[PDB]
């Protein structure tokens, strides 16, 4: 019996998360883990904020704040956001945890000890007016492909994606604009080549899709250049070595980050009261823990190559309990990117769907539903507002919500909300109870295969099946002729609602508890279905979902989207709506300030 | 060995919580429970949203939304807010839980069964244009003391506090203004008189303060009028009785609400995996569970009289395990009200400090610190912005934060962050380690006595003691003469920081983890102090707290306070600040909209 150690790529504590992030590695992981829990399986779901690296440091000088100040701010912002998103991480830690410092440092020390490292002195950047080295994101120059002013790290705003700090033209320190200087420095490196073979061999015998497995093999087919794992940063985890040359140096966040996956788990079992249980999840003791890594496509290389090697370089974990080895990525589910109304998410262009903002106007189920509806699985998908409301209202409201409502509304009208007893069953009755079985079976398999968009579809169809059932069983007619008959229809219909109650859970937790209350159940939610007993008391018909409005979308676009990118807003607005309508919404939404918005989006209007 | 069943008054799901609420019953409870946990004691901390009652129903017709829609919205808003507030409820449920429905209904049925009830028909309100009864908050008329138009429930906006629905002049249904009608109805009542004696007797033998114990006794000294526990509402828990007269009737929220205290706990142990542990907390088995009820003064009567009786009326709980009785309120800590800048919190006047808004500009420690600083213990206290910043900056920043910073900054300057070994100890060294003991001892006692304002003070003084220590031990001098000496000072100083790390926890969780990371500790936080070992590696000097700004307060007042109550804002602004300063802050804070604010607060300015 396998147990599961599930993680989600650590979000960087330099900003808030957007739907691309969620759709990319959190929502999938949540859907998967919830399922596993309903299955009764043994799974741990971990995550936390990545709090080191040049960026965070950069931003600190930028806003004149300590790197600690900002990560403390974003850890809270993100942890709460995930709670809002209903992402059930068993624990959400942070790489600022003392234990992370200890484990990373050990990790590095284990690499020292197995001669997988190599000190090296290189000539590198510097500022004399600021008396400090100038790592990655401090580069401030022209581009490496196109030629634009001011380019940092490796993302751009031009065409540029990945522009090493040196291929940049006119190197000038970002902090003060002083043209860079060159001071040589010492850093330790990892002889990745030491694991190329062992890696390739391991990758061979593994259930990953060729589109990855292979491309990975290729990438390895040409040596692994010794990568540096140290940095000249004033923020981060100190390199253990007590020498004078390694003073004021830190472990490349690039190296310690993944170790966070273990650090946090350990932290989890500590505070949970069972200090040593973590060992069975990350250590290959009587080996059989499937370690899953939900990530974004960009993380495949790292997770299928370097991270595994970092683990190997620590050959032996060993004290007071088995000297076993670290497990390796069982699987590394990755998702493509997400676009917004035809364009890519852009923090620069301030064009994205921020979870915390979006969740201010729409319920979590809506964001979770639609996003799974467009899960960037095999390719990229495009978030669209017209697409969003239409799927919710047409699918979630008109179908799932509709069925549930009808069902209850009937058991309440003809039986005073008491579950009728079932008489003989004809073909449909027989087929309906079978469909319930089919769903549980198939949805479960689709999930274990990372086919969420299709898994959610299998569920919606069951609701679709329920509607049909009702539509052509006509309880409103049958009730004026054959009581017993209607009783069956009704009882059967509710069975489908209870089932839809458990099946939905992994996808929409809230619409799940909503249904459970309507059915009035204490029953611990589980994947093994059990019919609703006759004589069971159900609650009065409530509503499941309220249709998305244009008033809402406009309010959203105007209130968030707009200031940050007025043109983006304007283009969206007079693309879906008439200006005479937006004004009205704006007027009856922003009181004595509506006017100082409309003019802000529609360049000139007064 | 006692275990503790701690609760906080269920917040009503009709709106967000404000500092008065927090200061009144949540913050106290949190400080108490955290302590208990650090003490290693066995405590359960429960709470959830009260989701029934006329109000919620009212609001529903008001905004044309189902009562369920709104409670779902506020349960999320409040649960997240509490997370933001760092209130560690072991579980935050809701009275919409199926189990609540079951337990309440049983409770009522147990009262039926022990003849503590009495059906009665009364002539009551109605609307014929709306074909519905008109309970409490539907009353819409002139006042009962002063004479003002439109008065609902029992709170006012005039002078009025508690105006029974009938003493109101010109009774007109609130929904449509149609002057009320009178249709007789049947409701069950509880013969409170049946418990007067048994109550008074119980209250006698109990450790409550006379100012309560007595006033309670008086209140009881004149019969307990049979109170109605049923209602003509379409939203709520159905009365079990299957009769045609009790159809469409519900249990007065007033009756079921407290039962939520048990419902949720049960729900807690269910989902936690240990289904039956709840029995030992609410049932008096081998009796010794101290049940504490953190509430507001307004709740004393209810919690010391009716709630206990409701418990008695259920004489026997009994199946498959001991037929024991429900425990009774061990203690019922209550706090006075809170005022804002000299005036009372007012949802009507839109004058209050909303936790979720306030926590958008200031860290949770700041709100928790200041509020405990003004805990409405023996009387009412007044929240004030000048008072807020001054205490934070002068106390939290300049003292606690200052000490911590100095300490680390030294162990890092003269020992490369490594804990020095202690040599001979003189009087101060000896006294310093003793002070640490004293603090733990006294703070702990002050907490167990609900003396938080003083408990927090005992802690700040320890930090104050640390500063003095340092000030007159002069490490910066001693380091250029006697190494060993400085080592002691330093080692000692850090002991005080680690201690301040645990002591703070109950009050400021974040400044607590901040200190723990600086000290670089894995050690599970506990109330039993253990010195920092020599040779221990501490982190580089960070900052603990950033001083509150005027830019912040103005931004807050302008961004939240203002629209909702522009006059309130204006009066605050040009009372603390010059208009030429507010403008600047407003201009460099609201970009292209600053102008449409300043004019909104300062009536005319252009
Ligand atoms: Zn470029
Ligand atoms: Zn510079
Ligand atoms: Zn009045
Ligand atoms: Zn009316």
């Amino acid at each position: 019996m396998v147990r599961y150690m599930v993680t989600s790529a650590l979000p960087y504590a330099n900003g808030p998360i957007h739907a691309g992030h969620l759709a990319g590695a959190y929502l999938p992981a949540d859907i998967f883990v919830r399922y596993l829990r309903l299955k009764g399986e043994d799974v741990v779901f971990i995550c936390g904020t990545d709090e080191h690296g040049t960026p965070i440091s950069f931003r600190a000088l930028k806003e004149g704040r300590s790197p600690r100040e900002i990560v403390d701010e974003f850890h809270e912002q993100i942890k709460i956001t995930f709670q809002r998103a209903k992402i059930s991480f068993d624990f959400f830690g942070r790489t600022e945890l003392p234990i992370h410092y200890k484990l990373s440092q050990e990790f590095f020390l284990k690499a020292y000890e197995n001669g997988h490292l190599v000190k090296k002195v290189t000539k590198q950047a510097y500022c004399e007016h600021d008396k400090m080295f100038l790592p990655d994101r401090f580069v401030i120059g022209t581009c490496p492909y196109c030629g634009a002013e001011d380019q940092k790290g490796d993302q751009c705003e031009v065409c540029g994606r990945p522009l090493t700090p040196e291929i940049l033209i006119n190197p000038r320190c970002a902090i003060c604009g002083r043209p860079i200087s060159f001071r040589d420095s010492a850093h330790y490196y990892i002889k990745m080549q030491d694991f190329a073979e062992r890696l390739k061999r391991w990758i061979e015998k593994q259930p990953w899709k060729p589109n990855v497995k292979n491309m990975v093999l290729s990438w390895i087919e040409e040596g692994l250049e010794e990568r540096a794992i140290t940095r000249d940063l004033n923020w981060g985890i100190p390199v253990p070595l007590d020498e004078e040359d390694m003073k004021g140096k830190v472990l490349y966040v690039w190296f310690e980050a993944p170790i966070g996956y273990i650090s946090i788990t350990i932290e989890h079992f500590k505070r949970i009261g069972k200090p040593n249980e973590w060992k069975k999840y990350w250590l290959n003791i009587d080996g059989q823990t499937r370690v899953i890594h939900f990530i974004g496509k960009d993380n495949i290389p790292f997770h299928a190559i370097f991270w595994p090697a970092f683990l190997m370089a620590y050959g032996k974990y060993k004290d007071e309990e088995v000297e076993a080895e670290w497990n390796l990525p069982y699987d590394i589910p990755a998702n493509e990117y997400l676009t917004l109304e035809g364009k890519k998410f852009s923090t620069s262009r301030n064009w994205a769907i921020w979870v915390h903002e979006f969740l201010d106007v729409f319920p979590a189920d809506y964001l979770r539903y639609y996003l799974t509806t467009i899960m960037p699985e095999t390719r990229d998908s495009d978030f669209s507002f017209s697409d969003f409301k239409v799927r919710i209202n047409e699918e979630l409201v008109n179908n799932l919500g509709n069925f549930v409502h009808r069902a209850l509304t009937f058991v309440n009208r003809y039986f005073d909300g008491v579950v009728p007893e079932r008489g003989e069953l004809d073909e449909l009755d027989r087929e309906a109870l079978e469909e319930i079985e089919k769903a549980f079976k198939e949805v479960g398999e689709l999930i274990m295969n990372y086919r969420f968009k299709d898994a959610l579809k299998r569920v919606m169809s069951l609701a679709s099946f329920g509607n049909r059932y009702f539509d052509h069983k006509q309880p409103w007619k049958t009730a004026k002729e054959d009581k017993v008959r209607t009783g069956t229809t009704v009882n059967i219909s509710l069975q489908i609602v209870k089932a839809l109650g458990i099946l939905l859970e992994p996808f929409l937790p809230d619409a799940s508890e909503k249904i459970w209350h309507l059915l009035n159940l204490d029953e611990v939610k589980r994947w093994e279905f059990r019919e609703l007993p006759a004589g069971h008391k159900v609650r009065k018909p409530e509503i499941l979902f309220k249709k998305v409005t244009d008033d809402q979308i406009i309010y959203f676009i105007l209130n968030y989207m707009a200031k940050g990118n007025p043109e983006g807003a304007r283009i969206l607005l007079d693309k879906y709506y008439k200006r005479e309508d937006v004004i009205r919404v704006a007027k009856e939404k922003f009181g004595d300030e509506a006017e100082v918005v409309l003019r802000r989006v529609y360049k000139d209007i007064k």
